């Protein structure tokens, strides 16, 4: 069974001595510094020019990441305060405070989208398609089964972990986030294989590439995560705070996708109160709602309330199943146990029908397949014959072990802004 | 002046006091303020608002987030020292060091939220419209202060308006805590008199006549010191305003320099030359030399210089803490820095190579045309709301005379750079 004293590790990669919570300066608390390191990092700043499914210029992945980190800070503060009541020795002996849990969830949430390719899950699938059926199929017999699985099922979560921890000359350990933050980041503590060994949400995807396996082994050992398999296919039970990072993300994309689609016209405004009345009625001020004269103001009032309702419930679900999560025996997400799962489901379904299957979004994702394939092919052909005049040009333009080279090409194409990607694609194509 | 009152948790419309000891620690009013700004439409609109350069990767949103991060750190470090200097603030009123960081962080997060597009040129295009352009005609129908609001339109005062604008069903706007609004107020003065002293608090003004009564309520709750010797009102800065200003000062000095270097406008060699004193005692030379990319090298130096400037600003603040509390502090915290010469060399280099570059002058020249055109259409429709064309302009751009003109200026100010150009193009047929 896992221990909250080890799960709240302040260790950073390469540390030679232990970091005790009591001995920290509260003005420079490890977990809070993690948040700043992310805000100021080049991968986070690049989210300015990375659009979500809809490209209205005011629907960015930076805003999503920001709002997920805010909701995440709330979730972790409230759970953190209840956990210190249950296990008083964590504050009495180890010096932990409730804002520590707030900070861990907030930093992991803030970073949760940092490694995703452009164009959504279509972007991930364009990359996988490239190595499964495109030019990149040629590498299959030179890679291990799990190196190849990293590629053909390329996963933005796992690319995220690489962005946060990648060593470079003069920058060992990447952003060097606290291990507790890295533990909460990891929604899927498993390798690419075996694929979907169970129906648990933690088994649905994978969380780290082969290139990062040794790194997460260090994190998992320090946190004391529970070994879920020892069959040479490593996987662990989720760090408890990872459920809150997931819940914050789930809450935001459920409610705020709905809001956005109402504002963009894709969802008639009538559905707003219809799908959300159960989630708001115990807290809504009817007088205030009927005075608001603008649709955007009405639906954002409803969204603030729906999000408040879901945070409060998610805290309760965590505390109820707290011992099962600590044992690694909790099989669902926090949101899967919500009493509003009927309402959440109808919301998600309407959002899919009217937004994610809208003609604009389908078009952006189809063009994304072509943009990502073209960039991957220019990179891989340059890797294969670095001697030609053209491939040396391509090398100066796009990038000035075989598996490490391929995964790095994937990481770099994935972290390109939409601006650099399209401009470089157009250049390659003569447009 | 008393830190008990300066740290007020009041929200607009309140009928009873808000005791710090009775706040829920997971719903603290100062931290709620941050989240309200983060989720607000005006803050989201900074996504499509460019700063000096249009690279899509230098937005007013990223600047606002980084100023707020540097402000949280300042508020935090200063807060602990204030609480150790004034222990009754914690043992009696229940304030905590994280409270100062939250106030500074919220005020800093919002500090650019009312700024017009196209930078300081945007502000001057709005003023010229009312001083010598079409808007000149209203001068005889407005008090001196009402007109001065227009001819010297100020992004800072527009930000206060945005944070507090009442609308049906939304009294008080974001309803931020009064301590946060105090921390936001860099220029607690009205548009007149114009630059009374050479003090930075008097270089600009901070609230329009439309918001004068709101800030009067704020200044009274917080117990700010009236420094005005006339009917013209003026207050000494809320002490935390010095930290909000310092966070902004540190970020635009160092990060503009970093941006200019990474963009290509400033040669790389100037990085170490201009920042060696700011980083000499904390830089790891082997780490630096091991960094291969210039971007990563300048990021390292930027993090180091900000670290030095934050520490020095905290020390400066506590050194002059009683003078700031008494409203007798005459400078910015960064004005008192030992690296004033390095800072000035850095600012003057950025001015020469970034702010006067051809690409920035053209954007500003174009910004003038865009803002003047939108202002004239809205004002002509205000004057003759009866014609078919002016009703059309009313539906597209906006679906008491001073109230109407200050509103038109606020709306033109908060338009994204994108909406400004598109609406400008429709008004011109493209
Ligand atoms: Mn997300
Ligand atoms: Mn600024």
């Amino acid at each position: 069974n896992a221990n909250w004293e080890h799960l709240l590790s302040l260790k950073r990669q390469g540390d030679t001595a232990k970091r005790l919570r009591i001995e920290q300066d509260d003005t420079r608390l490890g977990f809070e510094v993690d948040y700043d390191r992310i805000i100021f990092s080049a991968p986070f700043r690049s989210l300015q020019d990375k659009t979500q499914v809809i490209t209205d210029f005011v629907h960015t992945r930076l805003t999503h990441s920001l709002e997920v980190s805010v909701v995440g800070r709330s979730l972790g503060r409230m759970v953190g305060k209840k956990l210190l009541e249950k296990y008083p020795h964590l504050e009495q002996v180890y010096g932990y405070k409730f804002n520590d849990f707030g900070a861990i969830v907030a930093a992991a949430a803030l970073a949760h989208d940092i490694g995703n390719p452009p164009f959504g899950h279509s972007g991930e699938k364009a990359i996988g398609e490239f190595f499964k059926n495109g030019y990149g199929k040629r590498y299959k017999d030179s890679l291990t089964a799990k190196e190849y699985q990293d590629l053909i099922k390329f996963e933005g979560n796992a690319n995220g972990f690489k962005v946060l921890s990648q060593s470079k000359p003069g920058a060992q350990g990447g952003l060097r986030l606290s291990y507790a933050t890295l533990g909460a980041f990891m929604k899927y503590p498993k390798e690419s294989l075996p694929h979907k060994p169970s129906d648990h949400i933690a088994d649905k995807k994978y969380g780290f590439f082969q290139s990062e396996r040794a790194l997460f082994e260090d994190v998992a050992q320090e946190l004391g995560l529970l070994k879920r398999s020892t069959t040479d296919d490593v996987s662990w039970s989720r760090h408890p705070l990872a459920y809150l990072v997931e819940a914050a993300d789930d809450i935001c994309y459920t409610i705020i996708d709905f809001e956005d689609g109402i504002n963009l016209g894709l969802i008639p405004e009538e559905y707003a109160l219809e799908y959300m009345v159960k989630l708001v009625g115990q807290t809504i001020d009817r007088n205030k709602y009927n005075a608001l004269q603008e649709t955007s103001d009405r639906v954002s009032y409803l969204r603030a309330l729906a999000i408040g309702t879901l945070i409060n419930e998610s805290v309760d679900t965590f505390m109820k199943y707290e011992e099962e999560i600590l044992a690694g025996t909790f099989d669902q997400s926090l949101i899967d146990k919500s009493n509003y799962q009927a309402q959440i489901t109808d919301i998600i379904n309407l959002s899919i029908e009217r937004i994610y299957n809208s003609r604009e979004v389908i078009e952006k994702e189809i063009a994304g397949y072509e943009i990502l394939s073209t960039l991957l092919e220019a990179r891989c052909r340059a890797l294969d014959n670095n001697d030609t005049h053209y491939n040396q040009l391509i090398q100066q333009l796009l990038a000035p072990s075989l598996y490490e080279n391929l995964i790095q090409i994937c990481a770099e194409v994935s972290t390109m802004t939409d601006g650099k990607a399209l401009r470089n694609y157009k250049k390659i194509k003569g447009l």
